[PDB]
């Protein structure tokens, strides 16, 4: 099925997922000069002190760190959001080289990687119901640049050897996602979509302006993962990013002057 190869990559996805050519697709280029400051936007409230991580899974496209979302433990509120959004998982997108890997771009700049913290709107009861609604999900996007190591990423990096291939999982309890945030919560926001099939138009995107720094060694270990299953020919899990999509009839708002 779909993937990131020449034969099944983003240019092909519209054949099985025609919303790929829809009116609110993600990611987008964030033109920093055209984004408007919206003084009515609230600070973001990221409340992760009671987060319960469970497991890490190689799903053949990325790796997901999954959370217990059966209670209001790790939630996102405020900013552009109405109501309470519960953390269900995070994952990354990254490149084969440090000059590419992010999904969103900033004045056409590509970062080495992008973190997505995925949350669903509790008014819809479960994630599967939320993805059917225009305000179902809130994804917090954070850029990664290569420089100093990110201490709070190292526990993720060190478990990757145990989930090398598609379908492998590992216990991943007691991980604190607060260690993946930058200092500032300044953000851009716009209405968009999932960046992988099914490409549902259910996401409020909140993209932080400040990148986090990770080391060359940390991102090298992302690049040792495999898209393939065990006992299949090795295809390195790299360049698992969708390129920027047309902005169409959308405005990107900034939380900051
Ligand atoms: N790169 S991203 O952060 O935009 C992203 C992409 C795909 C995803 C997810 C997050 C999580 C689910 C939907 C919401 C969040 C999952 C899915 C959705 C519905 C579905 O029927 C199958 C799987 N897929
Ligand atoms: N619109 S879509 O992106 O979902 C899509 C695109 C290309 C495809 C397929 C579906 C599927 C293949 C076999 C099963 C499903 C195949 C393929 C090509 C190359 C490849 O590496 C793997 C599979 N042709
Ligand atoms: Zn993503």
């Amino acid at each position: 099925h779909w993937g990131y190869g020449k034969h099944n990559g983003p240019e092909h996805w519209h054949k099985d997922f025609p919303i790929a050519k829809g009116e609110r697709q993600s990611p987008v280029d964030i033109d920093t000069h055209t984004a408007k400051y919206d003084p009515s936007l609230k600070p973001l409230s990221v409340s992760y002190d009671q987060a319960t991580s469970l497991r890490i899974l190689n799903n053949g496209h990325a790796f997901n760190v999954e959370f217990d979302d059966s209670q209001d433990k790790a939630v996102l509120k405020g900013g552009p959001l109405d109501g309470t959004y519960r953390l269900i998982q995070f994952h990354f997108h990254w490149g084969s080289l440090d000059g590419q890997g992010s999904e969103h771009t900033v004045d056409k700049k590509k970062y080495a990687a992008e973190l997505h913290l995925v949350h669903w709107n509790t008014k819809y009861g479960d994630f599967g119901k939320a993805v059917q609604q225009p305000d179902g999900l809130a994804v917090l996007g954070i850029f990664l640049k290569v420089g100093s190591a990110k201490p709070g990423l190292q526990k993720v990096v060190d478990v990757l050897d145990s989930i090398k291939t598609k379908g492998k999982s590992a216990d991943f309890t007691n991980f604190d996602p607060r260690g993946l945030l930058p200092e500032s919560l300044d953000y851009w926001t716009y209405p968009g979509s999932l960046t992988t099939p099914p490409l549902l138009e259910c996401v409020t995107w909140i993209v932080l302006k400040e990148p986090i720094s990770v080391s060359s060694e940390q991102v090298l270990k992302f690049r040792k993962l495999n898209f393939n299953g065990e006992g299949e020919p090795e295809e390195l899990m790299v360049d698992n990013w969708r390129p920027a999509q047309p902005l169409k009839n959308r405005q990107i708002k900034a939380s900051f002057k």
